[PDB]
């Protein structure tokens, strides 16, 4: 909408206490002028159509149950914006500013958050699995890169490109939870999963085997039920992002870590230099080990760790 910019209050799925920006012509609306062409974040109201409409709100104080995860949507989808800008120099996800669009409150007790190609939508939960799905930084940036993704490498959302796909959403979502500094870890969706329950989440990139995902090429997912397991072969590339930056020892393999910024590049590089909608476990080997090269010089210390992390998860 057309009005001017102002910054509004309000509370977030956890309790949490947050500025926002909004904008004011008449009402005040879920519409922050400060970034790229904008983040928009909508109603669904229960409902599936999408976007629903423009959140609208009267005294740009934002307290109600109801409006929690529209805030928390709103909040992280900035969040996620400035990582991108600030540490890899990308405006918005199509490198243009293009503008960010969220959803909330979509349909009733649903169990998942989603980019959907044009847009974010965020289910409630039904309140035993989950919580409303936008009070989880990492489960927003995880999905926001698949629009990078998308404009980028193009990863088709299939057996072993649909892993590295959500490989990829998985490791800049938690290098997002550490930029914002909030309880970082390398699990993802730890705080919107199973309220009832402490310290679990959907999967983890330190230990995929914690949650039942493989952790090497030998124990990955070969049926077709998942889109080929792109969300359980994950863990293969999710423990190799691990270990590059953590290091470690698997399997017999040892990793000397080089830390999460180094990580970062290096795979932001190959994810917007190296990688085709095709691309398989090996050729993303292939990819980070010369983004690493690109980066810090063949016979150095990153490019060995990138060696090491793929042998020690089977990764030729
Ligand atoms: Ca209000
Ligand atoms: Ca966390
Ligand atoms: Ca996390
Ligand atoms: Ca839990
Ligand atoms: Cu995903």
């Amino acid at each position: 909408i057309t009005g001017t910019s102002t910054v509004g209050v309000g509370r977030g799925v956890l309790g949490d206490q947050k500025n926002i920006n909004t904008t004011y012509s008449t009402y005040y609306y879920l519409q922050d002028n400060t970034r790229g062409n904008g983040i928009f974040t909508y109603d669904a109201k229960y409902r599936t159509t999408l976007p629903g409409s423009l959140w609208a709100d009267a005294d740009n104080q934002f307290f109600a149950s109801y409006d929690a995860p529209a805030v928390d949507a709103h909040y992280y989808a900035g969040v996620t914006y400035d990582y991108y800008k600030n540490v890899h120099n990308r405006l918005s996800y199509d490198g243009n500013n293009a503008a960010i669009r969220s959803s909330v409150h979509y349909s009733q007790g649903y169990n998942n958050a989603f980019w959907n190609g044009s847009q974010m939508v965020y289910g409630d939960g039904d309140g035993q699995t989950f919580i409303p799905l936008s009070g989880g930084i990492d489960v927003v940036a995880h999905e926001l890169t698949h629009a990078v993704t998308d404009y980028t490498a193009g990863l088709i959302y299939q057996n072993e490109s649909g892993a590295i796909n959500e490989a990829i959403s998985d490791i800049f979502g938690t290098l997002v939870e550490f930029y914002a500094n909030k309880n970082p870890d390398w699990e993802i969706g730890e705080d919107v999963y199973t309220p009832g329950i402490s310290g679990d989440s959907l999967r983890s990139m330190s230990d995929p085997a914690k949650y039942g995902d493989p952790d090497h090429y030998s124990k990955r997912y070969t049926g077709t039920q998942d889109n080929g397991g792109v969300h359980i072969n994950s863990g293969i590339i999710n423990k190799a992002a691990y270990l590059i930056s953590q290091g470690g020892t698997h399997y017999g393999v040892s990793v000397v870590g080089i830390g999460r910024d180094k990580l970062g590049k290096i795979f932001y590089r190959a994810l917007t230099q190296y990688l085709t909608p095709t691309s398989n476990f090996s050729q993303l080997r292939a990819a980070a080990v010369q983004s690493a090269t690109d980066l810090y010089g063949s016979t150095s210390q990153e490019v060995a760790s990138v060696k090491q992390a793929f042998d020690a998860v089977g990764v030729k």
